[PDB]
């Protein structure tokens, strides 16, 4: 419970300042540093390597809690664990024995950059990275970037995906700072340009094309996608809960009745809260079960495609329900608050819809629906990829 | 749990064979009720020491949903047997449990149900007995019931009028008349018609607590206040079972019989219908499993706080709301994935799923379960314990 | 006014008996004869030819009124005008000069029997065709004075696979109406099969030339109006069922629903009636506008593909809204009426859902939606066919 | 009527060029308000004899929807000018109309609105003194006249009576506070107005104090004011909906990436456009019918309670459907456009949702629904008020 208490207190502090911060956009350095000081970036690192030795259920609940307060910080925090998951699933034990204590002592907050961007092999096993990555979540103030590139000028085969974990201030890396979005405004998800960037052999995650081989095999590293899509699910549930709580506080404190004596006794106000709160309870309860299954497979040495596909179907279902819920709720709750909630821009409630509306487009929910339908009707698991 | 769920799965399989003809006939599914007796599953919650299976609520709930997916009437009868058993177990004395539970095992009891302005009154008789009079309008599973769980309000009672008496009595006790007047849209084999009590004697050793004890237990939040969330989650599992049964039956039809408007199973909109409803079902089923585990956890406590009972009732009400909306939409809209021929032949019988769900979801109005969840979230008021919340 | 009063009085009588009649299925002969005596089957025949000289707006309103009382009779009545429309659009003036006065005198009620088609037309030396095969879903095929029949040419030196259409007596030698209709709803539409055993169709019964209907579809010319006309007939069946269900539910709520004050003052009951009645008003008002456009183009000597395509989009839109409305309200109105409305099978309210659920599947609303979307987004009109 | 609608269409075209930049700043769209002044359209309902255009309500409503599709704030200002004009026309004396209406033509009047906090106290010779602050005052900046409402106080002829007046906005003691800073509808200048000892003369009063209350409760002709005005709101919502749909479709055609060879051929993109375009077509066709009925009753000398009640039910129905439509469409169309539509804030598509989400809260749709349900179930027409 201690880690969840730390996340709850962080979220409490973030609520105080989110309204002003997200209007500005840009990098929430102070808040990222507060997360660094909290230790929670080490949740999944073993105690033996200096981390907290915690589980995915705890990580997911902390993501949802932080997201309920500040969706951009929730996303940054959550995608740090997506990046960490990728490293853990592909790095060697020797790499992790060095990286994880270093991540603990240096308080690493991981960012993401990932085809245009090429990896040219050099004779000593190094690579040179060139090109621009269009969207690069958490690419500012990042202690390391998880970078993906495709091999080029490669006598052993072009187009093979390489991944590496590299310093963000390595020569040739330019974080362009061009993120100016509807919502998720403080996730620094703009472009990063690589000009002759060197990647050393001991920074590489697996071999070229290994991620593609793991996807095609449905093996354990292909857990990365359900893990990450469930991170997104918890962002949407967190935003949903935060919006519901903020609306209810407004209804209790500011809404006027319309033969109604109190707005909090209005039958239609109560119906809106009841319908959305009910769907939220069921979605949150279902999501906890899936998070436990993530942890179970995370601990296995081997994962079959049937185990991975069943999990991906469960995650996709959770994401579909959470997507529909957060998008409806963040818009319709105005009907429970009244005109003054929109007449005063400064109240800032539209942040919840803007944040959810932006992030839920990451990959199309229509095709998560098709994937669940193709499984249920035709017994076909989703084809593993970076989105399914 | 594995053995009991296998037994329930095999029961459900047999029920699917005949449900089309039986539910059209209505009436009492006597043969299937006896099959349930033979299975031993009616004793799931009776301890092994008393002759039962010593199983848990999560097992009961999964078995309810599995049977309901095959035959909603038998799923309801089976599920409400456990609501009746829960009430008995929450109020019965050690002496009553020592007598009744071995007898329930040996006689294979299948429990049925008959319950200020109440029509059924209990008037005191000498020696601690009560006389029951009146007609109970809706009495779930009241036919072929080995014992009836009966409720009445005290009248002409020196110890206080208006108190709720509950008793467990033989259905063949003199003066009990099961009227057999159930003829419904769906849930057609649940025998949920009226029962008329004419001078029916109830003895002290049949009383479930003292008169009014249920009202005290519910107002105090003592352990019997778990009865309503337990029972409302039974209904939730009937709805999720019907939902799953309908989705699986439609999918088989789409695979084997639908024509494309290359193959219907590759149609983008057919796939979207199955994906939308299967996704909601997965989430609802996963949520329902968690709440079932909480039911068992609190069932095992000596004392449940009002906060714990209130939070459970909110979770159960939420599950029931989502399951109600899902089953009502899914059982109607899946025709759009199957095509016109699924309705052109009445005998296909797919409308049974909608009729069953549409009937049972009206048991108590979802609008007021929604208001209860809203009053909790907005105003921090837990629902007031009653027979419905 | 006069025709609509006649239809309203017909519907009143049908409501008295529909609950008992529809349970039995089979042919509602007495009600079909009442429609014959009413004169309304001649609504669109000019006064010159002995008909009423009325307009499609009147026909559509009459269809919806009858459907609100008895969906099977509404369908039978409405599809009579679909059959009539086909005849009017493809028959010669000489054919109509004979047929229409005959249809008036003899009180014709028209029925319907019709790639990989099961029913072939083999040419005979005189210009007749021999029809063979079994046609499924032959709406209104029983007690029909004439059948509109479609067949595909076979063993035809002038081209196989061409569609021929004809209007023939239902007792023509070799025609067997099979009576094999036992459906969820629309139970008295006699939509079973018709078997053609060496049925001779004579040259004066043929509608156009072989394949002319296909060429008219490909041209988007005036005869291709048949589809929007017919799809708007279906739309009015759905609106009529919706109105009938709403009024029947309201009668139950006023006389039978129990409260817990008064059920008719319950805020959630009122919300259900309000939401559906509002959508019904808007859908009905919109359908009247489309019906006026049907009449306008029906009176033109020539119709462009643009006029036809725009009409079909408007019809499809009306059908989409009406389909969603009727399917939702015929199920959800139980939530307003309460448990006793389902506990008493004899109330029979499920007839509305059964009728709507059956008929709305005639062709998939998902593709009507796609057709409207393809027009709005890509400016493509639907490809004319028997369904679009 | 083509000329006036052509003028409105050209105005709307010009507004679309600049709305994205203008609405960001908020404040008063003076240049565009003056463009509307020069157009003559503010005189649509003034007779030609008095220098107006002698046009009808259907033209007004079509113009409102067209302008709203380009700029929701200008559509609202324009529409509410006609609500204000309708109120004046329904209560003004023959003397007042003879003077005001030629003056409104000559001086190109754009009418604003201010309406308890605001009292009217008797002054000598039949004048009143207005004191208090009006909370929301639609179009209160750059207004040639304000329609002002107050409640009599210290009045020997009766306290608590509603007085209305049409006064200059620069009358001594009128302070337009300029405090409108809203989520959407950002250029409607709907902030507060403070009245300090403001004199209102008898020839500025719109009927006697309390007359509006009698006129509404009796169902005399001024009881048309509310359905007229609620239908103006309905056309704002339909205009926003059409504008959003057309803007999204332009983006989908030119910018959306396929997930599928072209986004415009994606089955789920097409389904989104088809669902919303279908509902929009039906709602717009329905709204034309109700607008015609407004005109018909506007021309009547006496309107019965059943005629007014039926009209209000039809208007409330249209508003309910338009409200649900625009709120869903302006959010869900992002799912047809893709992530880049939200990633680039400058696209500015969220303006449609912000505008619609703000204005649809003017009065609660739940009680419009209840009013329609109370009519349909209980045969009770809505009680006339400023909202029903």
């Amino acid at each position: 419970h201690r880690a969840l208490d730390v996340a709850t207190e962080l979220a409490k502090t973030f609520r105080v300042t989110v309204r002003e911060r997200e209007r500005a956009g840009g990098t929430p350095k102070a808040e990222r540093d507060a997360i660094r000081r909290s230790g929670l970036l080490t949740l999944l690192i073993s105690k033996e390597r200096g981390g907290l030795g915690e589980s995915w259920p705890t990580v997911y609940e902390a993501i949802a809690e932080i997201a309920s307060a500040d969706a951009s910080l929730g996303h940054l925090f959550g995608y740090h664990f997506s990046n960490f998951a990728y490293v853990d699933l592909f790095a060697s034990p020797e790499q992790k024995a060095r990286w994880y204590p270093q991540a603990v002592r240096e308080r690493w907050f991981l960012g993401n950059a990932s085809w245009r961007v090429t990896a040219t092999p050099l004779p000593d096993g190094s690579y040179e990275i060139n090109g621009t990555k269009a969207f690069c979540s958490g690419s500012a103030d990042a202690d390391r970037l998880l970078v993906f590139a495709v091999t080029s000028r490669d006598p052993n085969g072009d187009g093979r995906i390489v991944a590496a974990l590299i310093p963000s201030d390595r020569a040739g890396v330019q974080v362009n700072g061009d993120w100016d979005s509807l919502g998720m405004r403080q996730t620094d998800s703009g472009s990063v340009t690589f000009s002759g960037v060197v990647v050393y052999p001991d920074e590489l995650l697996g071999t070229p094309g290994q991620v593609t081989d793991a996807f095609a095999s449905g093996s354990k590293p292909s857990l990365w996608t359900p893990i990450t899509q469930l991170i997104f699910t918890h962002l949407y549930l967190g935003i949903a809960r935060g919006a519901l709580e903020e609306a209810a506080h407004y209804s209790r404190s500011h809404s006027r009745p319309f033969g109604v004596e109190k707005a909090t006794e209005d039958p239609y106000v109560l119906a809106i809260y009841g319908e959305f709160a009910a769907q939220l309870q069921v979605a949150e309860a279902g999501a906890r079960e899936v998070a436990l299954r993530v942890q179970e497979l995370w601990e296995r040495n081997h994962v079959t495609p049937e185990q991975r596909g069943q999990l991906m179907v469960q995650v996709a279902s959770a994401k579909i329900v959470a997507t529909r819920l957060v998008i409806e709720l963040t818009s319709r709750l105005y009907e429970a608050m009244g005109a003054r909630a929109a007449a005063s821009r400064q109240f800032g409630f539209d942040r919840f819809w803007r944040d959810a509306r932006t992030h839920t487009l990451h990959d199309p929910v229509a095709y998560k629906i098709r994937e669940v339908g193709n499984w249920f009707l035709n017994h076909r698991f989703p084809t593993p990829s970076f989105y399914s």
